[PDB]
C-alpha cells in the first residue's frame, strides 16, 4: 500500500524472468501490497526483491570453446606441471561438445601449499566463466549451504544462494575448497544438499529454505579441492580424483623465479631495479629453510627478505641497490634452522632411515630398536597396530632364522626383550612398509653393526626373507630427494614403476632394486654380516 | 510534517556526504516527513540521522610519511625492547608508498602486563591517526560488531560502527583486544563480520544490519593484540604475529625507573620532592614479592608505598620527605613472599627441577618420581597425554640397559612400581620436553643419589640415550633467571640458538650444552653415578 511497496513492484517488472523465476515473483507479488511499517515482514520481502534480482537468469559468460587457447592459459598458471594440466584439457574436451557435464566435477587432492587456487583461476579464465570460490571446510549444517526457513528479516539464504546473486551469470565456476574438512554435527549431513546442487539431475530443480523456487543449476560448473583422499562416500560420486604433488629443487627455483619473485616484489611496493635475488638464495632458502612440499616456506622467506630489503633501503639514502646471494642471506633470515645432506651423520646402530608414505606427501622417519636383558617380551611404540605385530613377528622370525649365519646367539628371544619405536606410526599408509627397516634395526641392536647413513629403505617382508612391492614410491624418492638422500632400496617389484617417474628425481638418487633381506642387509649395514 | 522532521532534514544538507552517504541519507529523508508523535519510529530515524552525521567522510587525520619520527616516538613509548619496535618500522615502512595496506594487521601476542596498549597508542601517536580501542574478548554473536535490524528504537549500531562514529577521521587506528578470547556461541561465528571489516576487498562495502548501504572501510587500520598463539583460522588470514616476552633484572629496573614510579607518583597527587625511592626496593620487590613476566606486580606495589607514603606524611606534619630503601621496604610492605635462590634449596633425591614452555612465558616445575614395592607397574600423574607415555618408557629403557653401569638391581621393572607426577603437565608444550628431567629423577629413586640443587634441564630423549633440540630457549632461560637458577642443561643441538639471545640473560646463566645422557646424569647427580 505504502510508496515502497510500488518501488519494490518496479523491480519485478524491470528484470526479465523465466518460469520458475516468475513463480517466485508471483509469490512475492502476493507478499507485496501490504503495510511497510510492518516490523520483519516488509525488510524480508524487500530482501527476497533484491535476492531475485541478483539471481542470474536469461544471462551467461561466453563460454569458450577452442582448447589451444585453454592449454596456453594452463601453461602459466604456476608452472604447468605436465602432468595435471593434460588431465584437465582431457576434462575440457569431453566439455567441448555440449554444456552439461554428466560426469565428474575435477577434484584436485594434494598436500598444502600447491597450485590449488590457481589452477581453478586458470581454467576459469580457459572456460571464459566468472571465478567465484566458497569453502567447505567446517561446514556441518545444511543451514551453511542453504538459507533459512521463509519467515521474518534475517534469514538470508545460503552461502551458495549469495555467491550465484553476486555472480549475475548462470554458468560460473564454484570452487569446493577443503571438501575433506566437512564434517556433520549439528543438522544431520549437509553432504546431501551438495548432491543436491550438485547432481544434474537434482540441479535443475534445486530449492532453497529461503529461495523455496526451484532454480536451474545444471549449467553451474563445480570444482572441488581437497587435501587428502579421505572424501566422504556420498560425495565421491561423480567425482573424479586428481592427486598433485610437490616439486623439485629445479622446479621450485623456476617457480619462484617466475611469479614468487615479481608477485612479493609487487606486493611490497618495490621497482625493477631495488632488489635483485639471485639462484644461490633461493637454493640456500630450500635447503636450509623450509622442509614441505609446497611453496609456502619460499613466500614467507621472499616475503621477509623484501620487508627487510624495503627497511633498509628507507632508512638508507645511500643506498641505491640491495643485492642478496647465498653468502649474505643469513644476514637477512638468521641462523639456519634445517640441514642438508646425511654424509656427516655419523652412522649409528638402533636407527634406521625409512620413507613414509603420507597423504600430504611422503616423509623421512627414524625408526628405532633396543634389545635390552629380558624374558623375550615384544613391546612397540609409536601407535602401532596388528599389521606392525604381525610385521614384527616376521621380521623377528627371519633374524631367528638367520642368526647363525649374522653371528646372533641363537637364545637372544628367550632372555632378551625387545622394543621397537616407530615415530610418528599413525601415518595414514596401510601396511607395514618398515619392515626392511625394523629388520635391519634388529639386526643392527643383535650385532652392533652400524646403519650406514645416507641410505633410505621401504617396503614389505615375508617369512622366507622376500621383499613385497609397495605403493607410493613418487612421494617417497621426493622425500628422500629433499632430505639429502642419496642411496634408496626399494622392492624389486617396483622397478617396473620406475618408468613413470621423471629423470628430474631418479638422476639425482641411486636407487638399488631389492628382492632379498640379504641384499638389503648387505647393502645397509657397515660390514659384511 | 511536525517541526522536528524540519530540523532533523536540515542535519542532512549541512553536512557533505558522498555517493553512498548521499543514498543512505536519501533513505533517511523517504523514512523522514512523517509523524514526530509516533512511537518508536522518529525516534530510530533521528538516531540515524545522528550516526550518520557522526560517521566520517571526506575528513581524514594527517597521516605521516616520515620514518624517523616513528622511531623516535616508538622508542619512548615503554622501553623500546629493540626487537618488536624494529618489525613495526618494517610495516610502517611497507606502509609509507600507499593508504591500502593490503596484507597483514601487526598481531601481538604475549603474556599479560607487557607494552600491548602502549606499543598501540605510540603507533597511533607515530601514524599520526586517532586512537580508539575496542575489546573483542567475550564477544560471541554477530550483534556485537554488527547492529540490530532497521526496526523501532533502540537497534543501536554495532562496536565498530559507535567507535567510528565518536572518532571523526576515515582513516583510524583501531585496535583490536582479546582476539584470542573471542568465541562462537550466541549466533554462528562472529569472525566472518570481522573479515567483512578486515579483507580490503570487503571492507570497502562493508554491510551493517542498522547502517545497511555499504561503507568505506578500506582506509581504517587494523591492529590486533592476544596473549596465546590459538587464533582462530579464519581470523589467522591477513595477519603477522609478532611475539613478546619477559623483561630481565635490569630492564624491569629501568621500566620502573622510568614510567612506572613517575606514572604512580603523578597518579597519587605526589609532590617532585615528596617520595624518593632507590634500586634497591624496585630489586627486592622484583625478587621477592613478584613472579612474572610483566609488570604488573611492580605497578601495584608501587602503587602500594604512593599510597601508604601519602597517608603517612598526611598524619604526621612534622615529616619533610618519606624515603625507601632495601632495608625498610618490608614496612611498607610486610614479610616476603617469595624466595630467590637456589643455594638452600636441600638437594633432594625423587624430585627434579626443570623449565616448562608455556605460552605466557616459560616457569618452572619440581617433578616427581616414586619407586615402591610391587609388580612393574606404571602410574603417571599430572594430566598426560601419550606423548609423556612414550617419553617415560624410552626413560625406562635407557634406565634399564644403564642399570649395570649406574649400580642399579635389574629386577626393579619386575618387583617395583613407578609412579611419576608431572605438575602443570597441561602446559601449552607440544612434545615430552621433560624426558631428561625424568630420566634423572628415575636413577636418583633406584640409586638414592639427590639431584644437585639450583640446576635446571630440558629436552627430549631417545631410545639410545641422545638428546633431541626443543623451542622456545629464550622463555626458559628467562624463568631459570627469574628463579635464580644458575645452571641450565640444554640440548646440544640447540647451541646455534644461543647466538639469537641478548647477553644480559646469558651472562647471569651457566649453560652446558649436552647430547647424551651421562652428561646430563654427570652435570645433574651429586655423586658420579
Amino acid at each position: 500500500a505504502p510508496d515502497e511497496n510500488e518501488a519494490l513492484k518496479r523491480k519485478i517488472d524491470a528484470a526479465k524472468m523465466p518460469k520458475e523465476a516468475k513463480e517466485k515473483a508471483e509469490a512475492e507479488l502476493q507478499k507485496l501490497k501490504m503495510m511497510s511499517p510492518m516490523s520483519a515482514e516488509a525488510t524480508v520481502v524487500r530482501g527476497y526483491i533484491d535476492w531475485m534480482v541478483q539471481v542470474p537468469w536469461n544471462a551467461r559468460s561466453k563460454v569458450k570453446k577452442d582448447l589451444r587457447q585453454a592449454q596456453e592459459i594452463l601453461d602459466t598458471d604456476h608452472y604447468g606441471l605436465e602432468r595435471v594440466k593434460d588431465r584437465i584439457l582431457e576434462y575440457l574436451a569431453v566439455q567441448s561438445r555440449v554444456n552439461k557435464i554428466k560426469g565428474p566435477i575435477l577434484c584436485l587432492v594434494g598436500p598444502p601449499g600447491v597450485g590449488k587456487t590457481s589452477l581453478g583461476q586458470s581454467i576459469a579464465k580457459a572456460t571464459g566463466r566468472k571465478y567465484v570460490r566458497m569453502a567447505l571446510g567446517g561446514v556441518r549444517d545444511e543451514a551453511e549451504i542453504r538459507g533459512h526457513r521463509r519467515t521474518y528479516i534475517g534469514s538470508m539464504p545460503g552461502k551458495l544462494i549469495q555467491k550465484m546473486a553476486k555472480v549475475g551469470v548462470k554458468n560460473p565456476l564454484f570452487l569446493l575448497d577443503e571438501i575433506d574438512k566437512m564434517s556433520s554435527d549439528m543438522r544431520g549431513d549437509p553432504a546431501s544438499a551438495l548432491l543436491e546442487v550438485l547432481d544434474p539431475e537434482q540441479n535443475v530443480a534445486f530449492s532453497d529454505h529461503y529461495l523455496e523456487v526451484d532454480y536451474d543449476l545444471s549449467d553451474v560448473m563445480f570444482v572441488a579441492t581437497s587435501n587428502s583422499m579421505n572424501i566422504p562416500a556420498p560425495l565421491l560420486d561423480r567425482m573424479e580424483v586428481i592427486r598433485l604433488s610437490g616439486y623439485t629443487e629445479d622446479e621450485k627455483l623456476n617457480i619462484a623465479k617466475r611469479h614468487l619473485l615479481p608477485k612479493q616484489i609487487e606486493r611490497n611496493a618495490l621497482k625493477k631495479g631495488e632488489l635483485t635475488v639471485d639462484d644461490s638464495a633461493i637454493i640456500g632458502i630450500i635447503r636450509y629453510y623450509t622442509r614441505e612440499a609446497g611453496v609456502r616456506g619460499l613466500e614467507r622467506e621472499i616475503s621477509k627478505l623484501c620487508r627487510k630489503a624495503v627497511k633498509q633501503l628507507l632508512l638508507d639514502k645511500s643506498l641505491k641497490h640491495i643485492e642478496i646471494n647465498g653468502d649474505n642471506l643469513h644476514d637477512y633470515l638468521g641462523v639456519q634452522r634445517f640441514d642438508y645432506g646425511r654424509a656427516d651423520n655419523e652412522n649409528r646402530v638402533g636407527q634406521v632411515t625409512g620413507l613414509a608414505w603420507t597423504e600430504v606427501g611422503g616423509d623421512l622417519l627414524t625408526i628405532e630398536t633396543a634389545c635390552v636383558p629380558g624374558k623375550g617380551k615384544l613391546t612397540y611404540t609409536g601407535s602401532l597396530g596388528e599389521v606392525m605385530q604381525e610385521s614384527i613377528q616376521a621380521a623377528l622370525t627371519v633374524v631367528r632364522a638367520r642368526a647363525e649365519k649374522l653371528g646372533i646367539n641363537p637364545d637372544f628371544y628367550e632372555k632378551r626383550d625387545i622394543h621397537v619405536h616407530v615415530p610418528e606410526g599413525a601415518t595414514p599408509k596401510d601396511g607395514p612398509a618398515a619392515g626392511i627397516a625394523m629388520c635391519t634395526a634388529l639386526v643392527s641392536c643383535l650385532t652392533g653393526n652400524p646403519v650406514r647413513a645416507d641410505v633410505a629403505m621401504t617396503g614389505e617382508i615375508t617369512l622366507r626373507g622376500q621383499v613385497l612391492p609397495i605403493g607410493g614410491l613418487k612421494e617417497k624418492l621426493l622425500a628422500a630427494h629433499r632430505g639429502g638422500i642419496k642411496t634408496v632400496l626399494i622392492p624389486f617389484e617396483n622397478k617396473r614403476d620406475l618408468e613413470e617417474i621423471p629423470d628430474n628425481v631418479i638422476a639425482d638418487l641411486d636407487i638399488h632394486p631389492v628382492k632379498r633381506i640379504e641384499e638389503v642387509l648387505t647393502l645397509a649395514l657397515q660390514n659384511e654380516p
